């Protein structure tokens, strides 16, 4: 069958981490042939399901482009289903599909703080999975909307479980990580540890492990609000706590996910995905 060989090359980028210390590969550009995972894909049949909440002022401009792009550059050459979650449907844009592309649109109910709407995403998504992803697709990805694609974003980065490296800390050290500190929240990571901080706004995987991920994020979160606590970045602080202890099986560069209010130092070297601009003020 496949084996890391085949298609990952560590040493094409020798200036970045492209390998960790459980045997997971960092997805960089120029490490991968794409061109042999697309074959091996294709002869499997795979679907690939990707989620996107929109709840509020974020449902119509953000959506628009987000479904636009990932129309344009999400797995190309293999069946895809969009998986759209609103609080209105109406407001739901119309985006026209290029072949083996659908999607399924729900109507859930809006949560009243920011931070509980973007929370309850997990414990959706573990629902859906049950319900009929697990049935229509063989991986999937969970996905902010307020991002954009830029390139092809494509079946180099299917795997089992699979992280993106947060673009503002991927060369921090671990003692820097945003993670959560209080000893008293479920998502607690004490310094000196954690291997990378991830970014919330991308993961997948296979349905199995994505449903673990949301079943036991969702728990964390949970426990933590029976205590009258919450993480310090919601729904990322359980995900990090996750990965720590459920090793991913393969991670994405923040090529895969980039904010270029950084800039552009030489690491990127070509961007699949952009940071659209954060405004809490305006559209939360
Ligand atoms: O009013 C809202 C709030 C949230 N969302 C959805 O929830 C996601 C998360 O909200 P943000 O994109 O504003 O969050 P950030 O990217 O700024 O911050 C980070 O931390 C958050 C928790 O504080 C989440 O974990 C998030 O995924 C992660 O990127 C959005 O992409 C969107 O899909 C909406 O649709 N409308
Ligand atoms: O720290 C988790 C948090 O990071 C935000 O990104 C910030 C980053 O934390 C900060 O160091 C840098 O100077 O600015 C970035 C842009 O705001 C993310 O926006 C948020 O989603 C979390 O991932
Ligand atoms: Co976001």
């Amino acid at each position: 069958k496949l084996k890391l060989s085949d298609w990952f090359n560590p040493f094409k980028r020798p200036e970045v981490v492209t390998m960790t210390k459980w045997k997971a590969p960092v997805v960089w550009e120029g490490t991968y042939n794409r061109a042999v995972l697309d074959n091996y894909y294709a002869k499997q049949k795979i679907t690939v399901g990707l989620t996107v909440f929109a709840v509020g002022r974020y449902i119509e401009h953000y959506l628009e482009e987000f479904l636009t792009s990932a129309n344009k550059h999400f797995m190309v050459g293999h069946p895809v289903i969009f998986y759209i979650m609103v609080d209105d449907v109406s407001r739901m844009p119309l985006i026209e599909l290029g072949p083996l592309r659908s999607f399924k649109v729900f109507k859930i109910k809006p949560e009243k703080r920011w931070q509980d709407i973007s929370m309850m995403r997990m414990k959706t998504i573990g629902e859906h999975i049950v319900a009929h992803i697990q049935h229509e697709v063989d991986f999937l990805f969970c996905m902010d909307v307020d991002q954009v694609f830029q390139d092809k974003f494509g079946v180099e980065t299917l795997g089992e479980s699979v992280a993106q490296l947060q673009a503002w800390w991927y060369k921090a050290d671990p003692n820097d990580f945003t993670y959560e500190r209080r000893k008293e929240s479920a998502a607690y990571i004490p310094f000196g540890e954690g291997d990378f901080y991830y970014h919330a706004a991308i993961f997948g995987g296979t349905p199995t492990q994505v449903l673990n991920i949301t079943q036991e994020c969702f728990k964390g979160i949970l426990k933590d609000k029976k205590n009258d606590i919450e993480a310090q970045w919601h729904d990322e602080s359980h995900l990090n706590k996750y990965f720590l202890l459920n090793k991913p099986t393969k991670i994405l560069s923040p090529e895969y996910c980039w904010d270029y209010h950084i800039g552009l130092p030489a690491d990127i070297k070509l961007v699949k995905m952009s940071w659209q601009t954060k405004e809490y003020n305006v559209v939360r």
